[PDB]
């Protein structure tokens, strides 16, 4: 198998040096697209017809032409407590762009 796909990955702000501004969560689902894009490409990666292409191009010259990339397509919010300028917690609702909702080849 090993296509490109959505897997876990959890992120603690502290890691990234984030917990300066978000009070909490701590940590939270992030998710990874993992795994590579190479034929046969299944339906749920939704090839672009680059993403095609640009396979081909690489299988034919491996050392001058890149492979297509397994990545986010589809991203979801999440909803953080956060110091505002003022320093009181305040809720930002949907945070959009934290969270892999769909992964592709593209
Ligand atoms: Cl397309
Ligand atoms: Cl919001
Ligand atoms: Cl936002
Ligand atoms: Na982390
Ligand atoms: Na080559
Ligand atoms: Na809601």
């Amino acid at each position: 198998g090993s296509h490109c796909q959505k897997t876990s990955l959890r992120v603690n702000f502290e890691d990234i040096g984030w917990d300066s501004w978000i009070i909490a969560p701590k940590e939270y689902e992030a998710y990874e697209c993992k795994g590579g894009c190479f034929f046969p490409l299944a339906d749920d990666v939704t090839p672009t017809k680059h993403a095609i292409v640009q396979t081909l191009v690489h299988l034919k010259f491996p050392t001058k032409v890149g492979k297509a990339c397994c990545v986010p397509t589809k991203l979801s919010p999440i909803s953080v407590l956060y110091k505002d300028d003022m320093g009181v917690p305040t809720l930002k609702y949907h945070y959009e762009g934290m969270s892999v909702a769909e992964c592709g080849c593209r």
